[PDB]
Formats: structure tokens, C-alpha cells, sequence
């Protein structure tokens, strides 16, 4: 009796031993030439024997050698596409892969072996694929349901899922009558990512999609202050704090760990308005599969 799409779930059909080789059909870098760090928007190749659905992640074996001698151990990654994915022929699962480059403490410019594996990926390239992985990030079975999902960087891969299957596609037992909003944080313009796609789906469905960005480095609110994710709620305090009480409001939140900080802040402040304390009202939200959490 959950309340989320999990009927025939699967997980687990493959298996990092012995995982599924897909191969690379499109690799697109979708951030502008100026952003912190660049983003890539790639299309693997299933041929439908990884059976996954909106809100779900696949593991990648990066080809190579570690230090010692064996190979890599999987990185899980969102799901980018919906179930029936990008071409709708249900054989392709997509990723939103931010390329990790930092400098270390002693001067070194290190990066990260997974994600620029994949970045450098070209199309006709082997890809191991595991998992699916996951039941936290389901949509709920509810159809007329209410979905604010908050997002910072590639946090934003799963919500993509979700909104394609609910704006972008035709399905004979899933036609969503409720409220989507989605927030996305990020720093630059350039950095912000599948824009145009969101818009269109707010144009096409004025009434269900709600669509607020929050580039902290070009945007600020009225007391002066960057905008942030929470900064940007923020506005919508009172209006938010009104759908949380409802019993049909979900909840979902996925980006870089240092995002959850932030908008917990603002939540204290909106409840204690109301004479409730935050930190403790979440805990019945999580019971009730309404506060989903998911960050890395
Ligand atoms: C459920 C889940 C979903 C995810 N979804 C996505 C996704 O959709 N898109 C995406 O791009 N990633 C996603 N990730 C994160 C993904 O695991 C990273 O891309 C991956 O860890 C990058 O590792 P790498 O192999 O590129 O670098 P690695 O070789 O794994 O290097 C990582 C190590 O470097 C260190 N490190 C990390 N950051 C810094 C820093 N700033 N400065 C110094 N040291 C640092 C840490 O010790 C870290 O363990 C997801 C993770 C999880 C758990």
C-alpha cells in the first residue's frame, strides 16, 4: 500500500559483476561556454532490457585501471529520460552528467574519473550499464496530485523524468490534473538546463506547471540578497506552507549535498509562523512519503 508508482518494480536486473553494455548514440554539452563547470546531456542505447521508470538511477563502470590494479566501482547517475525515453521507443535511457573538475588542497587540478569518463564519451562507444537503483524518487500513483520538486544542478535529471511523462507524453492510465512546480537553482544563465524544454511545457499547460529559475550569480530579491533555491520559495512562503498542510503534496528534492542547508532555514521561519516546529513536522512528512530527500 505505497502511496508512489511502484506496482512491477524492478531493481537490480544487472549487476556491477556483470552489468548491461550499452553503446553512446548522443553526447551534447547543454551548458553555455562560460558557466562554472560544464554539463553533458547523453543518450544510451537499452534495447528495452532496462526496464526502469521516472525517478530512478543507473550505475556506470567507468572503463579503467585504479591506482592498484582493479577496476572502478559503479557511480549511480539520475535518470535524464522518462520511461519510455527521448526517442519514445522505449529502448534509450539518458544522463545529465556535470564534468568534475576541482582543484585539490597541495595545487593539483584533479578530476573526477566517472563523470569525465562519460564526458568524453562519443557516440558508437561501449557503456556499462547497472541497476536500475532506487524507490525513494517515485512519482505518486495519484494522478491529481500536487509535485513541487526542487532542484540545484544536475538535481534537476529526475524532474525532467517526471515532467516528460506528465507533459510530454500520452499514456492511457497516467493524464496528471494536478499542480507541478518545479524550482531550479543554479549560478549562471549558462548553466541553466533543458530552459527551453520547460518552458514549452509550461505554455502547453498553463493550468498544472509552475516554473520559478533562481541564478544565484544574475538574480537577487528585494532585501538585496542572492538568490538562491530557498531564496526564490521564499517568495511563495505562505502559499507553499498551505500546500504542505494538504495531504496530497509531495515533495521532492535532488542536487549537490549543500542544498538542503538552505531551504530548512526558510522552512524554520515559515513554521514557526504557524506555532510548529520544522525540524520535527518533516519527521511526519517523511512517514507519510511527502518530504523526499535525495542529494549527493
Ligand atoms: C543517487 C545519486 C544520484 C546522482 N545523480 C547524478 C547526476 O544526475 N548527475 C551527476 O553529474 N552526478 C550525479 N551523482 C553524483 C555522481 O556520483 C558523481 O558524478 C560522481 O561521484 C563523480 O565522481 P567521479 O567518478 O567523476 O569522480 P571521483 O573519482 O569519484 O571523485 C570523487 C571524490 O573526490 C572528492 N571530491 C568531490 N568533490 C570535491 C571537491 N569539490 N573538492 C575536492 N575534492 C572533492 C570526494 O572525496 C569524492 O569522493 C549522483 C549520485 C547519487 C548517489
Amino acid at each position: 500500500h505505497s502511496k508512489k508508482q511502484d506496482e512491477n518494480i524492478v531493481v537490480n536486473k544487472f549487476k556491477p559483476k556483470e552489468p548491461y553494455v550499452g553503446r553512446c548514440l548522443l553526447n551534447t554539452k547543454i551548458t553555455g561556454d562560460d558557466a562554472p563547470g560544464e554539463t553533458w546531456h547523453m543518450v544510451f542505447s537499452t534495447e528495452g532490457e532496462v526496464p526502469y521508470r521516472e525517478g530512478q538511477s543507473i550505475g556506470i563502470v567507468p572503463d579503467g585501471i585504479d591506482k592498484n590494479g582493479k577496476p572502478h566501482k559503479l557511480r549511480l547517475y539520475s535518470i535524464a529520460s522518462s520511461a519510455i525515453g527521448d526517442f519514445g521507443d522505449s529502448k534509450t535511457v539518458s544522463l545529465c552528467v556535470k564534468r568534475l573538475v576541482y582543484t585539490n588542497d597541495a595545487g593539483e587540478v584533479v578530476k573526477g574519473v566517472c563523470s569525465n569518463f562519460l564526458c568524453d564519451l562519443k557516440p558508437g562507444s561501449e557503456v556499462k550499464i547497472t541497476g536500475p537503483v532506487g524507490k525513494e524518487m517515485l512519482m505518486p500513483k495519484d494522478p491529481n496530485a500536487t509535485v513541487i520538486m526542487l532542484g540545484t544542478g544536475t538535481g534537476i535529471a529526475p524532474f525532467r523524468s517526471f515532467l516528460w511523462k506528465m507533459f510530454f507524453e500520452k499514456h492511457e492510465d497516467y493524464q496528471f490534473n494536478g499542480l507541478a512546480w518545479l524550482f531550479l537553482g543554479v549560478p549562471t544563465s549558462s548553466s541553466l538546463l533543458y530552459k527551453e524544454e520547460f518552458e514549452k511545457m509550461k505554455e502547453k499547460a498553463p493550468e498544472n506547471f509552475r516554473l520559478d529559475f533562481a541564478v544565484s550569480r544574475e538574480q537577487v530579491n528585494d532585501k538585496g540578497e542572492k538568490m538562491y533555491i530557498q531564496t526564490r520559495m521564499a517568495q511563495y512562503a505562505e502559499e507553499l506552507w498551505e500546500l504542505l498542510k494538504k495531504d496530497n503534496t509531495f515533495v521532492y528534492m535532488m542536487g549537490l549535498k549543500g542544498m538542503e542547508k538552505g531551504i530548512d532555514d526558510i522552512m524554520v521561519s515559515l513554521a514557526a509562523k504557524d506555532g510548529i516546529d520544522w525540524i520535527e513536522y518533516k519527521r511526519t512528512l517523511k512517514k507519510a512519503e511527502q518530504w523526499n530527500v535525495e542529494v549527493y
